[PDB]
């Protein structure tokens, strides 16, 4: 992988591996999740970030998801190379975005493409806070000055309300817990899990006859390594769900979110 | 990825991924294996397969682990390329057996090596046969003729009988359930979260204080789509060793048992 030309923006290509495919022999969304994450780790990393900028680091804040949307078009085959395109912009106080466009490296056609929001957040609190006027200085070196949008469309999916999923769900998986593969390297749950375990809640037949074309997701709270998570599914509806993640006691919202799904 | 120069052995580069790596900021032992996996795919497809022979399709056979032993000196860290070489070798007409060797792509080092049994089974009545001669001839042309180990010592661990657990456990992690990431393109539970489930009944401390060196993990019986397991460990022992087993959280039906010996870091 490497920065392009300007400096504003990374490329890098990845072969499909054989255990990253489902049973069409195609990348999985929780595949291209990975994939996405990793690109973007390796452009924090090619512009001198150690995700944290020097600020950050000094006032104990950290970058959290708030919302991940994501569009596929086609699923990369197993064998097949994905050459996936990120950069970063900054949204004001309110936080930062990071886009991703994804291609098939041999006809150069866009086979899918996402958009996150990021907040800041003290990793020790737990506490939300705005974007500080230092922050912002030096980040955006590293960003285009004029808005670049994976999703530009005037009043688009991803940026709409998702509402909270009433009891009872049609659909649910009760009991889901993390394993160590799940954690990352600061031992907390990593976000591509949340995505696993929203999905464990649509019945095998529309996974078999369907393919997911959308899925926005909303993150209200972590789950630790020893949470216990109930994944809940509705049709609102092409299918479309509505999905709630909900820890198994006490039913403490996780996470809200949307799929949309085509038929094969 | 590419087959050496004989075209009887096949080696590939990985650079290993920000979400394939632990708290040590290195490689877990579920990332190699992985790896492993990927690296015996990529060679069963450069020599003509899609691991099934000719003969193989004609009779509803496949090929299924029975054992696995992994070795691991350093675990590559992130951002490092790790080299990985692998070949097979027929045992008569118990099955067959891959290797691999790892090495770090800079310093040419061995840093890991694994080794792997495999017995034939028919895939629908799940019964385990001998190998035919016919099926031995069509892969022994892309095996090496004299022998070559990735684990040759004359009293190595990696060919050790395995006990059954006794209850109660040491340690115990229950109702560990396979979602859909787990499961291979034929909707099967892929190896590799066996491996997974063995390791979370280790306790937090010993992962924190020690690096697995070795694991050794026997295949009794497949675990389905909808089933449920319990992980089951117990110390047996500057280093550390546990006795594993994976069974049914119903009956109690065994899936798997192992050994795993870690070293303190
Ligand atoms: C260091 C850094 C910067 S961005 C990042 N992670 C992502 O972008 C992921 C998060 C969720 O999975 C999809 C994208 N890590
Ligand atoms: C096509 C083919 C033949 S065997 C194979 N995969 C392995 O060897 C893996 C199995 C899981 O454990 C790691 C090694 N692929």
């Amino acid at each position: 992988g490497s920065l392009t030309e300007d400096g504003l923006s990374y490329k890098e290509k990845f072969v499909v591996r054989s255990y990253e495919v489902g049973s069409n022999k195609t990348a999985t969304v929780e595949t291209i999740a990975n994939l996405l994450q990793e690109v973007g780790c390796n452009h924090a990393q090619s512009v001198g970030f150690s995700a944290t900028t020097t600020t950050m680091r000094k006032l104990h804040l950290i970058w959290v998801t708030a919302r991940m949307h994501i569009e596929i078009y086609k699923y990369p085959a197993w064998g097949d190379v994905v050459e996936i395109e990120t950069w970063c912009q900054s949204e004001g106080r309110i936080g930062t975005r990071r886009d991703w466009i994804l291609k098939d490296s041999v006809t150069g056609e866009v086979t899918g493409r996402a958009t996150s929001k990021w907040v800041m957040m003290n990793q020790d609190t737990r506490r939300l806070q705005k974007v500080s006027d230092d922050v912002r200085d030096e980040y955006l070196v590293f960003c285009p000055q004029e808005p670049r949008l994976a999703f530009p469309e005037e009043n688009n999916r991803s940026l709409k309300k998702i509402p909270k999923l009433e009891d009872p769900a049609q659909y649910s998986m009760i009991g889901l817990k993390p394993r160590r593969a799940d954690l990352d390297m600061n031992q907390h749950v990593n976000n591509v899990t949340y995505i696993g375990w929203v999905l464990e809640s649509i019945p095998q037949e529309i996974v078999d006859t369907h393919e997911l074309q959308v899925i926005t997701l909303d993150y209200r709270r972590e789950c630790q390594q020893d949470d216990v998570v109930d994944s809940l599914t509705t049709t609102t509806s092409d299918s479309q769900f509505l999905h709630l993640l909900r820890l198994s006691g006490d039913g403490q919202e996780i996470n809200r979110g949307t799929t949309l799904w085509r038929k094969k």
